[PDB]
């Protein structure tokens, strides 16, 4: 209905991609552009990655001269110097230049208003779905795979086709789809799925452990074999992702699916209310700047949390059995 | 009892005033100051506003040059970038100063720590209460207008009559008056009436029409005619500056008054616990950390809320209307 | 979309218009229905409005009298007294009708059903938004304004035309705009503003003012200038009336914007509850009830409010205050 | 210090004083202006007082020709048919008077706005504290007793000398004393005591004889003897009347004041409470309201409470009792 499945690749002809950063996405990204007729170059700094960059042909020159070469840049770097580097280099070149497209993996830096580029400028998003390694197994076998598209302004009319352009200049389509949203809706469940399923996870883990231990008289080294320390998680996962997540349940006895069930239906407001409350303090800009922050005080609570979860007691005895297992 | 109406202009002859920046307040303060007879320079960085600034006759040098000639300063500017100046230019001034007045027209720098001027300086505050355009029409007329002094460290022990001299030379008096109180006495009102009344006279506002629309089967282009869009809200808000804020209510109907009234009577106490929390925040110093920190941020917040307000419903349909009366 | 712009004037000619009372509303709607080329005569009760209709050559009778003559009627008259009144003279008249049609200002006696006239009547509404005075201004420059119309009752299948003649026949359209509504949508409307958002106001002020002075040691001279003594508001209900809203408060610094969005969106769901409270009170006919009673008991609540109110201490202030600018 | 003690007597001669109404204070009143040297004539309707009040010489007309002919006016007579008469009779004379004085026993009627009487008179208040009767024991000895004293309106420089001429007029003074105070001040207290402290006494006691009797297995006949059934309730009022309210409790034993003085201090809040809700339901006008819809509906909770409490069982029992001791 809404699902783009495949455009042309007329725009990019003519032009040149200066790429940004070698990292796990820019690495495929640039290879699979260049397999698909796309001259490119690429731009970073002079550290370990350079020297690989250059390995595999593309022709390397450092980031405002990139830049200044291209039409269009894929900023594939992390989410948290963007700022700094794009106030220092980029902008003054911005200035310079008349018609360029901007490209990103992530909009936490866009939607929250942390960068505000020229008007001379098209900006759109460019979003993988995936850790970024797979998608070379994806890729030899011909299929595509889904990404995410957006626009935060555009002056130029054409931003939508330059990023159907790309989104077949990095092999994801055709074989696989291509969705049309916001940077917002982006960055919201990129933050959600961090915020709210996970982390509940985990201390309903950490406390299912600590619970049987200190009070039903159970030994470390048999629950952590139940939790997660068997591959039962990601088979069941994998289940998910193939043969559809409640039908995945037929493969267990029913006696499972009946206490998963009612308790899924039952236990089902209390986390609603946890979800509100948190999407709510994104869509509002708080944390953005509770993180900014503590990155300007000096990472404090990351490290006494890092040192917590290191050195309490599940992992202390996890750490036991895999020096059991052999494994690392 | 305690509202000054004049003084006398002694002190400020023999010396040179020379001023900061030249926007709003600056244009009536300086040409007013000349208009009663005294010397006058200007301090401004050399933008669009310096070219008018010099084409009004004022002889301009850039902001030390200026301090470095007079024996008094208005600053002026901005209540944000303030800090940065003073101490990237004047400071190493000051230290080289012997006698000199620092005047404001705002204390949220100086009520809350954020300047610690030397002992030797005259410390004090002029606080007009205008949007600073009306000042004109009303001087024309030789009527002044009203304004608040205080003062925060002296070491003349005169600091009041230069305050009373500069009280004349803006002329707000004689005609007007002029009340002495601290700068914590002003940030508190200014601040007040930002977090408080305001506020809430727009979220009743955007309450009212989302509940008559969503609720009680009501047409959008209705509402705003009888909320805001018309002329209304500035009619009485006339009267009341003029006959009086309850006297005002005779020229509407009885039906209005008991409603009005009763209700002002039982929604009381539900507002004032409102601004008790408030105003604690103030006075303690929370709100200016507050606000300091998103700064040092990226304005996030400020950014989203901007946002939401625009593209809220309300806001596109007050366009439409807006797009059908003609206006802008 | 839905907003009337202009019509036809067809069926009021041939045929007279007598109309009651003169008061506001009642000279401009009266002059410029004569100024667009209408036959009209007035009716009103032998005091000193009638000597000046009169004079301005209308051909006046007393009420039953004009009824008798006109096939409409324009009960432009106060929204208590009226019920007397048509119980008294109009509807014995009324039965003596064949075909006539009835115009009101306010449905605050219809919608609530304290009047009930037969189906052989024509019943319409026809709502301005304004001060009355202001028309006049806006007429001569050839402008119309907006209005609010409404059924509650047809017999002839052409109610909607006499409603659009009329809205002509006052000149606020064309160049202004009309909708349609009933008379529930309008009554409730004219009562939220006056219980909900100005009452609310009027506390949250009177509430600062005495916080300030009784607990953080302020000036009462002082407070009221910053408050309302002077004419910030209706300058920035101007720039709401004009600009937008929202728009409006660019012009205010950013120091004052970020205050007021966080406390707007803090305080919402605190309103919106008191709000439907008093919505849900009009909707049902209580506050009808209300007025009412206290209108057969004496006054007594009004007249021990504005008893209160005055003598009051804000007031009390504020008169030595006024007493001090040379106003009333 | 301000307890007025007593005046002259000078602008009630040459005047003529026509009196209202012969009830309780009319009669002891009158006479005393008599017997002081005041010529007065009466007013009533042709009633049983009629005859008697012509009896005691008086001069009697009715009403209007009574008004008439004084300049001054004791409007002695009931608290809620005043207001029919004043606008039946009164007031239609009042606009044919130049100079009038209108004194009341009482200010229900006034406070709570129910009448509104010219700017050309001057209106007072005079407030006897006694049942009426015993007035005259205390006078025969020569001596005055308290009276409250008050006005509401004055166009004539000169209400209080009246005041106290009056004050004379009827010897609660010399002797006596006379406060002076507002109406409000005056209505205020007839009702706190009539809603308060006398109810809870009631209630308190009718509490104490249904738990003893229902719950603790007492005799109907018994208890009724201890609580009021003798005489010591008015035995100790009298003791606080003249001994003092606290000094009265020597005479009990001590383990009667530590038992009271303990809960008195410990039920003290509870009733507080009590006492200004009912305080504020007064000052702002309610009670004035249902009070008087309650007489405009035929008095049915007034019936029903009057059957109730007869019908009892306290009641039925305390008939029994006197039936048993030969009294009525
Ligand atoms: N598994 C993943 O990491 C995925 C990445 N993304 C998005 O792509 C971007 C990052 O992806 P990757 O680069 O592949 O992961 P990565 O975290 O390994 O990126 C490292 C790269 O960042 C460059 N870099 C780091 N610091 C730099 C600095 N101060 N100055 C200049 N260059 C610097 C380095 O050249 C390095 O090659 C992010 O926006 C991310 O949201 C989206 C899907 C998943
Ligand atoms: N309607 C108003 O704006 C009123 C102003 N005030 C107070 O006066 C001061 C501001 O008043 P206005 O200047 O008239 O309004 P404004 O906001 O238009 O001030 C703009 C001026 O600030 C100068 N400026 C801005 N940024 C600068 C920078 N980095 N470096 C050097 N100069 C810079 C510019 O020369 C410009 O002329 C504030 O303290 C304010 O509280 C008091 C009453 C109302
Ligand atoms: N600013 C305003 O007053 C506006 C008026 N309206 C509506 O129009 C009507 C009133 O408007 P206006 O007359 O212009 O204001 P108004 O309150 O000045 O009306 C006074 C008129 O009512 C007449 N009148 C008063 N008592 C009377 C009585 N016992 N018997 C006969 N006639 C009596 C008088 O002739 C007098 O001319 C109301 O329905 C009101 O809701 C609508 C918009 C605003
Ligand atoms: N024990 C008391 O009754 C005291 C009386 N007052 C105040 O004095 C006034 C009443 O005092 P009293 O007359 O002595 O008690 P009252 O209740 O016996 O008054 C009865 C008198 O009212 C007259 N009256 C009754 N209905 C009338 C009617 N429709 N039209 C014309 N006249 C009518 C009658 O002539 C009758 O003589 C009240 O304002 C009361 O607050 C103050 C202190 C106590
Ligand atoms: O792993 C589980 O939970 C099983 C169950 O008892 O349902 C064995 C399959
Ligand atoms: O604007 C209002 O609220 C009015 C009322 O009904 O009281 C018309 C004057
Ligand atoms: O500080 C502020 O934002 C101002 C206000 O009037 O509230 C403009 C001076
Ligand atoms: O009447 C009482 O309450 C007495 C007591 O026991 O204190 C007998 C005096
Ligand atoms: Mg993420
Ligand atoms: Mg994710
Ligand atoms: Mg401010
Ligand atoms: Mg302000
Ligand atoms: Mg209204
Ligand atoms: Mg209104
Ligand atoms: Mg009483
Ligand atoms: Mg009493």
């Amino acid at each position: 209905d809404k699902t783009v499945l495949d455009a042309n690749l007329d725009p990019l002809k003519g032009k040149t991609i200066g790429v940004i950063g070698y990292g796990n996405q820019g690495r495929v990204q640039a290879t699979i552009m260049r397999e698909n007729g796309l001259n490119v170059i690429v731009g970073n700094v002079k550290d370990k990655y350079y020297e690989l960059a250059k390995k595999e042909g593309f022709e390397v020159y450092e980031i405002d001269e990139a830049v200044r070469r291209s039409d269009v840049a894929l900023l594939l770097i992390p989410d948290e110097v963007m700022k700094e580097v794009y106030e220092k280099k980029i902008a003054p070149v911005l200035q310079g230049k008349k018609e360029f497209v901007l490209d990103f993996a992530s909009g936490y830096n866009v939607a929250f208003g942390l960068i505000r580029p020229p008007k001379s400028v098209d900006t759109i998003m460019v979003a993988p779905r995936m850790v970024g390694e797979g998608i070379m197994d994806l890729h030899k076998q011909g299929k595509g795979y889904p990404v995410l598209l957006g626009v935060k302004q555009d002056a130029s009319g054409k931003a939508w086709d330059y990023a159907k352009a790309i989104a077949k200049g990095i092999g994801a389509i055709p074989g696989g789809i291509a969705v049309i949203s916001s940077f917002e809706e982006e960055a919201l469940l990129d933050l959600m799925s961090e915020h709210t399923w996970v982390p509940i996870l985990f201390g309903a883990i950490k406390a299912c452990y600590d619970i049987a231990v200190k009070e039903y008289g159970v030994s470390p080294e048999a629950a952590l074999l139940e939790f997660y320390a068997s591959g039962e998680l990601a088979e069941i996962a994998r289940l998910i992702a193939e043969e559809g997540i409640f039908n995945q349940m037929v493969h267990h006895s029913t006696t499972s699916q009946y206490g998963t069930l009612t308790r899924m239906f039952k236990y089902y407001d209390v986390v609603r209310r946890i979800v509100e409350n948190e999407a709510k303090y994104i869509w509002d800009g708080s944390f953005a700047k509770e993180w900014s922050l503590e990155q300007q005080a000096g990472y404090p609570v990351f490290y006494r949390l890092w040192e917590l979860a290191t050195q309490s007691e599940m992992a202390k005895a996890e750490k036991e059995l895999y020096k059991l297992l052999g494994r690392k």
